[PDB]
């Protein structure tokens, strides 16, 4: 979860979570 750019913040990869 949460990525460097503040325009496309989403949560991918369920194993493990990001």
């Amino acid at each position: 979860c949460k990525r460097p750019p503040g325009f496309s913040p989403l949560c991918t990869k369920s194993i493990p979570p990001i």
